[PDB]
């Protein structure tokens, strides 16, 4: 089993690009599909990527998952940062059991 | 696919017991594995149960999941309630291509 760290956070101004990254402690990132999901106050978690770079149906492609095996580790990229664009971001993997694992989540604040 | 519903928002008395319900607009809510999860302001998502009725280790037996086919539902109880059980509350499933679906989350007020 294992755990995904990422950085509480981040900020980065409208029209900019800011990454946000998930480090797997255990095993290897690509063992297992990482999602991430976006959550607002109030709000349940909503997916923005699936199965590691996959975007469901809606959201913006503005949003992109990449997985480095190099530093065991997801990130989710959001180029042309807008002020919508600020809330908690997840990621979320899962364990050899089909536990679910979730990051700390990390907070983005637009400038 | 599908969508899993549940009252945003419930509120009962320390010492009392309360449940959450979701229910499954899809298929059978027995074809896949509810899960729920604890949420307080700032933090990730806790699994207080997995696997439709499993308590991970630490989680006190004052959570108990229920699955009631009849009502394609699934239950959150929590009895003898406590001012720190006052969170949100989602559970969460899975659809035929192992996509993750998450209820609306239930506000917990303990009065």
């Amino acid at each position: 089993n294992f755990m995904l760290t990422q950085p509480h956070s981040v900020s980065e101004s409208p029209g900019k690009t800011v990454t946000i990254s998930c480090t797997r402690s255990s095993g290897s990132i690509a063992s297992n599909y990482v999602q991430w999901y976006q959550q607002r106050p109030g709000s349940s978690p909503t997916t923005v990527i699936y199965e590691d770079n996959q975007r469901p149906s809606g959201v913006p492609d503005r949003f992109s998952g990449s997985i480095d095996s190099s530093s065991n580790s997801a990130s989710l990229t959001i180029s042309g940062l807008k002020t919508e664009d600020e809330a908690d971001y997840y990621c979320q993997s899962y364990d050899s059991s089909n536990h679910v694992v979730f990051g700390g989540g990390t907070k983005l604040t637009v400038l």
